[PDB]
């Protein structure tokens, strides 16, 4: 487990801002909803197991041995959104946006849309 | 000999969009540069053979008469990827690609990287 500070988090993805019309707090606010910032966090269902600070599935996004079988959109393999290094995580959570929108994260309830300074640092 | 139009191709392998992280233009890009989209060409060298629209050869992936010594890693007969069902080809490709990658195809060779629009129907 390697829970980040919401600084930091906001500084790791000023790559995001503005992407596909999310703003940065609103990145920060989404982060903190999936995963608590933690950049190692796994959660698992019956058929699926999601990794990292935006709880990238292996059912569609990635590729893990639970599921080699995987659509692979990211062409990668899970354990790479595990780490320190929130690059691949972020081309990634694009593509993610631009497929399927935020409600892969936040699952069609407006939670990041009221006093979005407060996800500000 | 059964040659597709580029927009026939671009609806018959919908089901490879982003698979692997491959676009439905790379596709259909992949195809026109592999058998002209021939679902039913059939081309032969020395010691193998390689079956339509994707070239699948009797080496590796499928078994004919030529070879039934093949790994056969899709374990299927090669005239199967010679009629107008395209759906197990498509179950082969993905594993190609999973295995050996796009270069089965491409060969190192960036065809399908520029204007990749122009692949589009
Ligand atoms: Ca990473
Ligand atoms: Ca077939």
């Amino acid at each position: 487990m390697e829970q980040l500070t919401k600084c930091e988090v906001f500084q790791k993805l000023k790559d995001l801002k503005d992407y596909g019309g999310v703003s940065l707090p609103e990145w920060v606010c989404t982060a903190f909803h999936t995963s608590g910032y933690d950049t190692q966090a796994i959660v698992q269902n019956n058929d699926s197991t999601e990794y990292g600070l935006f709880q990238i599935n292996n059912k569609i996004w990635c590729k893990d041995d639970q599921n080699p079988h995987s659509r692979n959109i990211c062409n990668i393999s899970c354990d790479k959104f595990l780490d320190d290094d929130l690059t691949d995580d972020i081309v990634c959570a694009k593509k993610i946006l631009d497929k399927v929108g935020i409600n892969y994260w936040l699952a069609h309830k407006a939670l990041c849309s009221e006093k979005l300074d407060q996800w500000l640092c």
